[PDB]
RNA sequence: GACGCAUAAAGAUGAGACGCGUUUUAGAGCUAGAAAUAGCAAGUUAAAAUAAGGCUAGUCCGUUAUCAACUUGAAAAAGUGGCACCGAGUCGGUGCUU
DNA sequence: TTGTACTGTAGCG
DNA sequence: CTGACGCGCTACAGTACAA
DNA sequence: TCTCATCTTTATGCGTCAG
């Protein structure tokens, strides 16, 4: 009658085992469909599903974000052909067909061969004249001379095209400011505004700053040294604060107008001028220098003027390659001529042929020509060009992303100043021009659709096309950067219709104050018990504290209130730790701002002051927050009003408006907030408000609040946890059907939570400022007193790495800066490419063209060589861990391997605990269906939720082992083991059913506490208990429940069930058959062919002429049955074979299968007999050999090994040999344990090779295996043991993996002939495998 | 085993952008050559595509999620498979039942 | 002309 | 006042031989 | 790789959810 389930769920797996009160598996006779003679089969309910595991929906938005910006990239040209085109017709009416055309050959080109001029010479004589595109560029800019408009257009386009970052906001001139002489003015202008007449020695300019580092370390001491110092802080000119700016909103030092706060002058310096601005230059020289720096950082130099830098200095490495590439072929020939074959024509050596004709990129090509370079003479030069990443540089390369967008803007410019009066045109739409160069949607607008996006929340003004130039008089930006907020944050639990509060918000941070406050507790010599804080003393202390310091303790409380206030000389309070957790920051914020404490302490403005944070939450645009925030400009002055715009908020709450102040009780008229300020001496606390029957909030509540798959396509998060959650869902209602529609009366889940230490606990979740504070004194900087910093500004990540790498990058020896945060980079020590782990023990800080050259790769040998010392220097200074020391000296170990791929990530975690989390509650709601008047919900089912650690310590306290490398039969017994001891523990300890079973609830540290009693409560499972104190204790043999006399564990006949269970052979092993989805093929095109596996990249481009893909998906395959049209002398030959349906023939296929597998060939085709074949699809031969179809062309392993549960303990105890780390009198046990049965490794070789003889078939590797254990025999039982663990891999279910031994290493045998599954048996097994349908496929055909 | 706050860690979801990379074509190769070729010269750039494509034709969408077999149903979705005992090499045997 | 067996390939920061 | 007892893992491409 | 935002699951500190 009565069951129990239970359940094991991973990322892959769901283990699955039904139970009785017995504690035994049962074993049903279960029908068996299809054309086969078995009609009745018997299996044992317990075993495990297997799948593939959810994808994140991170690479299908990279996908589509990608395709997005190359559409628009094509509109852009398309915009700047539409202007060109009545003016292009004119002068060659053909010349945007020969540019759409150029991918084509010229048997496939309507027009001439040569895209621009149309003829042979021209073409030479242009590619000539203008040897790369920045010739043509700094042709346009400097020359006078009216230009053919097609290298107008050339340019134009190369220029929008290629446009560069927008990372940089302000206007960055190149036409003037890209000079470092500005620095002569610069003086004349200190002389003119400073009434003192100073002598002007000007001497280097920031070149030499430039020369070393740009850093204040150097610029203030260099142009201290260079002219004589008169003021270290006011200098007033050149200083740090005029190029770098200071980390805090320091005041200005010997101010000559006013003292006012100053930072970089970047975005947040424009209002630092209200030293002037508000009260009616060095400032606008402040201004030009700081362009001059930024952009002599960016280009190197140009020695000429001119308005073209960027093409200046291109052109300047086509001139620096040449004459290195026309000196390193003078020297190899003279010297080596041998190898001037290999460097210069044998391109796959990763010579200069390697690196310009093949696929070697430039640190490839530097580490191969480096050797050559140092042993031949007069290689000087080039080799301290190698040596600073500048010989026989290219033009388009991975550095050239901290371009900004303004340099190729100023060149755009430029041209069409140069040609605006040869063609009128140019400059009637020059602004259009520019639009289309500068034009950038904004992420709060997102795509542009009419609705028929699922990503799109834009609202439109007008119903016309969207258009660069008419993008502010369509798209209304307010309500779309509204609907960007609004779709995106939560609703509230409770009120389910309506928005949550921002987390700053004013109300928000008073019911967060006063939730806490409500439930202090004081006690004093003058009364006998603690008693709660009244509400005027609550209101007081508000007034006093928390309106008075940010951040109160209560030591504060103790020593400036009670002590004044109401004076006792000590008093003793309860409720709250050193430090109160809520706190006033949005009003001292406010306070520091409008600077009227009566305007925030008033009641009737609290509306406005809601409306204005939630605007300031919203919103981040300047001229939004100014279009939102006019209407109080009537209270506010205009002056407070712009530092009051200033006030970023980011962060949401989780209760709304209505739910803290807007709802009021019926009898009493107050709110939750009222209450909390004052509730007479109840002092109810929020969730004893919304839980009181007396208050009227529970219904209000109660009113204010279909199909699984709709149940689980409105829940939030990752996709990837629907996968796991639907198929355990699925499995647990088979399971429920098998056994005659009847409930279990309890279904066990193991959870991935547990129970910690209180000081281990804490110690985990100190705060990071603390880590920054003892690693910087360890190593002795003096970083935080140059940059202060708190702990709320280290949740961004990029400040938090540069605080943890001490302010310098840890690839190249050099200072970082901590205003320039957006040009730097963020990078993972192993690659997205390789290992998903994004821990702060995979990220570096580092400059963005160091990022970039480290690409897909751990970071080479030389940079571990050169910064290993100061790796070891952070990590001696707890700055870094060990695990990161790892992964920075990877390549000293060899780098990326496949070792290092394996093992589990940590989303595999975060994943299986958010499925099992919703795993408890469908689960419960779907069983629990039904309810009573009085009784709320009826527990038909007990949900009941178990931890890992008892499971695991139930293994390795009896012996029931388990490792994972020899068969996926751990899932099933994880899952019974589970249920056992969720069972068990609800039988024997009635009084902590609350405890365990999801949805009730039984209402030192209090987590060493649970901690202890976590561990005690299984020791009644034990015969005998070792105390603390090293004495042994009894129990009896026989457990009972304690109040009743029934029997709940017998550890006499109960362990034999559960060994019996564990060793049973046959366990429901499903893996899932899937139809592949995805990418149609892998993403590389290769060169032409005249091969026709090619797959065409365009429908007019042939794959013979142009290449394309290779490695097509299959979907699924489909077995056919029809003639082909075989022979020269044809005949129709039957044929009986797989075809593999792709991903982009899936849709062509299911169309029309019949005219679709007539184009392949096949006729007389059996439209009945088609079966569709998905991956893992399952076929058993002879001898209970089974294949899982991994492709039409590919098979995989299909059988378990269902080794003895004996050779399994052996295994387990045999390695791990001195690591059990439990008694000295344990550990000799299973010393003498393995000693004495050393023979099971014979046995456990002789169980390999007959299962492999059987069904794995794999002749020669078995022979190999067994000639390396034959010469191996005398090894210790360590290594032994841990090979014969890495054994399994041959006979392991799923594909074929190269294994290997103590030395010899085993090529997989792959099974790429699924010829012989066509005369085998098919079978249709279900979510649990119980019911099957097996198809004879020889009877087909 | 849930809620609010504080401090952690490890992860997700959406939008806007950049720089490469790959492929075909253009950038006249010269000499000795019956030649299979050999010597020499040159190399840095550009156009186009960047999932085939789709129709509601948008500066939109197209790699996430769904998916054993059979019977109904456009689809959504619904339905279909006896029990007890003795045993165990991937499940077998014995006995009642319609 | 068709099956096998061994080795290499695979978008990224 | 209320419970005891203190998580993971390869299909196809290219070349070279057996008939 | 960059810039913007919004969440989620676990661990500790405090309070609470009841016959
Ligand atoms: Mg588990
Ligand atoms: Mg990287
Ligand atoms: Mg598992
Ligand atoms: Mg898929």
């Amino acid at each position: 009658k009565k069951y129990s389930i239970g359940l094991d769920i991973g990322t892959n797996s769901v283990g699955w085992a039904v139970i009785t009160d017995e504690y035994k598996v049962p074993s049903k006779k279960f029908k068996v469909l299809g054309n086969t003679d078995r009609h009745s089969i018997k299996k044992n309910l317990i075993g495990a599903l297997l799948f593939d595991s959810g994808e994140t929906a991170e690479r299908t938005r990279l996908k589509r974000t990608a395709r997005r910006r190359y559409t628009r990239r094509k509109n852009r040209i398309c915009y700047l052909q539409e202007i060109f085109s009545n003016e292009m017709a004119k002068v060659d009416d053909s010349f945007f067909h020969r540019l759409e055309e150029s991918f084509l050959v010229e048997e496939d080109k309507k027009h001439e061969r040569h895209p621009i001029f149309g003829n042979i010479v021209d073409e030479v004589a242009y590619h000539e004249k203008y040897p790369t595109i920045y010739h043509l560029r700094k042709k346009l800019v400097d020359s006078t001379d009216k230009a053919d408009l097609r290298l107008i257009y050339l340019a134009l386009a190369h220029m929008i095209k290629f446009r560069g970052h927008f990372l940089i906001e302000g206007d960055l001139n190149p036409d003037n400011s890209d000079v470092d002489k500005l620095f002569i003015q610069l003086v004349q202008t200190y002389n003119q505004l400073f009434e003192e007449n100073p002598i002007n020695a000007s001497g280097v300019d920031a070149k030499a700053i430039l020369s070393a580092r740009l850093s204040k370390s150097r610029r203030l001491e260099n142009l201290i040294a260079q002219l004589p110092g008169e003021k270290k802080n006011g200098l007033f000119g050149n200083l740090i604060a005029l190029s770098l700016g200071l980390t805090p909103n320091f005041k200005s030092n010997f101010d000559l107008a006013e003292d006012a706060k100053l930072q970089l002058s970047k975005d947040t310096y424009d209002d630092d001028l209200d030293n002037l601005l508000a009260q009616i230059d060095l400032f606008l020289a402040a201004k030009n220098l700081s362009d001059a720096i930024l952009l002599s950082d960016i280009l190197r130099v140009n020695t000429e003027i001119t308005k073209a830098p960027l093409s200046a200095s291109m052109i300047k490495r086509y001139d620096e390659h040449h004459q290195d590439l026309t000196l390193l072929k003078a020297l190899v020939r003279q010297q080596l001529p041998e190898k001037y074959k290999e460097i210069f024509f044998d391109q796959s050596k990763n010579g200069y042929a390697g690196y310009i004709d093949g696929g070697a990129s430039q640190e490839e090509f530097y580490k191969f020509i480096k050797p050559i370079l140092e042993k031949m003479d007069g290689t000087e030069e080039l080799l301290v060009k190698l040596n600073r990443e500048d010989l026989l540089r290219k033009q388009r390369t991975f550095d050239n992303g901290s371009i900004p967008h303004q340099i190729h803007l100023g060149e755009l410019h430029a041209i069409l100043r140069r040609q605006e009066d040869f063609y009128p045109f140019l400059k009637d739409n020059r602004e259009k021009i520019e639009k289309i160069l500068t034009f950038r949607i904004p992420y709060y607008v997102g795509p542009l659709a009419r609705g028929n996006s699922r990503f799109a929340w834009m609202t439109r003004k007008s119903e016309e096309t969207i258009t660069p130039w008419n993008f502010e008089e369509v798209v209304d930006k307010g309500a779309s950067a509204q609907s960007f907020i609004e779709r995106m944050t939560n609703f509230d639990k409770n009120l389910p219709n309506e928005k949550v509060l921002p987390k700053h918000s004013l109300l928000y941070e008073y019911f967060t104050v006063y939730n806490e406050l409500t439930k202090v507790k004081y006690v004093t010599e003058g009364m006998r018990k603690p008693a709660f804080l009244s509400g005027e003393q609550k209101k007081a202390i508000v007034d006093l504290l928390f309106k008075t310091n940010r951040k109160v303790t209560v030591k504060q409380l103790k020593e400036d209130y009670f002590k004044k206030i109401e004076c006792f000389d000590s008093v003793e309070i309860s409720g709250v730790e050193d430090r109160f957790n809520a706190s006033l920051g949005t009003y001292h914020d406010l306070l520091k701002i409008i600077k009227d404490k009566d305007f925030l302490d008033n009641e009737e403005n609290e509306d406005i002051l809601e409306d204005i944070v939630l605007t300031l939450t919203l919103f981040e645009d300047r001229e939004m927050i100014e279009e939102r925030l006019k209407t109080y400009a009537h209270l506010f002055d205009d002056k407070v009003m712009k530092q009051l715009k200033r006030r970023r908020y980011t962060g949401w709450g989780r209760l709304s408006r209505k739910l803290i102040n807007g709802i009021r009780d019926k009898q009493s008229g107050k709110t939750i907030l009222d209450f909390l300020k004052s509730d007479g001496f109840a002092n109810r606390n929020f969730m004893q408000l919304i839980h009181d029957d007396s208050l009227t909030f529970k219904e209000d509540i109660q009113k204010a609040q279909d199909s699984l798959h709709e149940h689980i396509a409105n829940l939030a998060g990752s996709p990837a946890i629907k996968k796991g959650i639907l198929q355990t869902v699925k499995v647990v209602d088979e399971l429920v059907k098998v056994m005659g529609r009847h409930k279990p009366e309890n279904i066990v889940i193991e959870m991935a939570r547990e129970n910690q230490t209180t000081q281990k606990g804490q110690k985990n979740s100190r705060e990071r400022m603390k880590r920054i504070e003892e690693g910087i004194k360890e190593l002795g900087s003096q970083i935080l007193k140059e940059h202060p910093v708190e702990n709320t500004q280290l949740q961004n990540e990029k400040l938090y790495l540069y605080y943890l790498q001490n302010g310098r990058d840890m690839y190249v020896d050099q200072e970082l800066d901590i205003n320039r945060l957006s040009d730097y980079d963020v990078d993972h020590i192993v690659p997205q490419s390789f290992l998903k782990d994004d821990s702060i023990d995979n990220k570096v800080l580092t400059r963005s063209d160091k990022n970039r050259g480290k690409s897909d790769n751990v970071p080479s040998e030389e940079v571990v060589k050169k910064m290993k010392n100061y790796w070891r220097q952070l990590l001696n200074a707890k700055l870094i861990t060990q695990r990161k020391f790892d992964n920075l000296t990877k390549a000293e170990r060899g780098g990326l391997s496949e070792l290092d791929k394996a093992g589990f990530i940590k989303r595999q975690l975060v994943e299986t605990r958010q499925i099992t989390k919703h795993v408890a509650q469908i689960l419960d709601s779907r069983m629990n269906t039904k309810y009573d008047e009085n009784d709320k919900l009826i527990r038909e089912v007990k949900v009941i939720t178990l931890k890992s650690k008892l499971v695991s310590d139930f293994r390795k306290d009896f012996q029931f082992y388990k490792v994972r490398e020899i068969n996926n039969y751990h899932h099933a017994h994880d899952a019974y083991l589970n249920a056992v001891v969720g069972t068990a523990l609800i039988k024997k300890y009635p009084k902590l059913e609350s405890e365990f079973v999801y949805g009730d609830y039984k209402v030192i540290g209090k987590a060493t506490a649970k901690y202890f009693f976590y561990s005690n409560i299984m020791n009644f499972f034990k015969t005998e208990i070792t105390l603390a104190n090293g004495e042994i204790r009894k129990r009896p043999l026989i457990e009972t429940n304690g109040e009743t006399g029934e029997i709940v564990w017998d550890k006499g006949r109960d362990f034999a069930t559960v060994r019996k269970v564990l060793s049973m052979p046959q366990v429901n092993i499903v893996k899932k058959t899937e139809v592949q989805t995805g990418g149609f093929s892998k993403e590389s095109i290769r060169p032409k062919r005249n091969s026709d596996k090619l797959i065409a990249r365009k429908k007019d481009w042939d794959p013979k002429k142009y290449g394309g893909f290779l490695w097509p998906t299959v979907a699924y395959s489909v077995l056919v049955v029809a003639k082909v049209e075989k022979g020269k002398s044809k005949k129709l030959k039957s044929v009986k074979e797989l075809l593999g349906i792709t991903i982009m023939e899936r849709s062509s296929f299911e169309k029309n299968p019949i005219d679709f597998l007539e184009a392949k060939g096949y006729k007389e085709v059996k439209k009945d007999l088609i079966i569709k074949l998905p991956k893992y699809s399952l076929f058993e031969l002879e001898n209970g050999r089974k294949r899982m179809l991994a492709s039409a062309k590919q098979l995989q392993k299909g059988n378990e090994l269902a080794l003895p549960s004996k050779y399994v303990n052996f295994l387990y105890l045999a390695s791990h040999y001195e690591k059990l780390k439990g008694s000295p009198e344990d550990n000799e046990q299973k010393q003498l344990f393995v000693e004495q049965h050393k023979h099971y490794l014979d046995e456990i070789i002789e169980q390999i090779s007959e299962f492999s003889k059987r069904v794995i078939l794999a002749d020669a590797n078995l022979d190999k295996v067994l000639s390396a254990y034959n010469k191996h025999r005398d090894k210790p039982i360590r290594e032994q043991a841990e090979n014969i663990i890495h054994l399994f891999t041959l006979t392991r279910l799923g594909a074929p993996r190269a294994f290997k031994y103590f030395d010899t290493t085993i090529d997989p045998k792959q099974y790429r002939s699924t010829k012989e599954v066509l005369d085998a048996t098919l079978i249709h097994q279900s979510i649990t495998g119980l019911y099957e349908t097996r198809i004879d496929l020889s009877q087909l055909g």
